[PDB]
């Protein structure tokens, strides 16, 4: 749930081990 992975996804995938794409920014819990 946190945007501290660096990383955002606009095309819906995050790419860093352990995140997942809140639209449009990776969280990880």
């Amino acid at each position: 749930g946190l945007p501290v992975c660096g990383e955002t996804c606009v095309g819906g995938t995050c790419n860093t081990p352990g995140c997942t794409c809140s639209w449009p920014v990776c969280t990880r819990n």
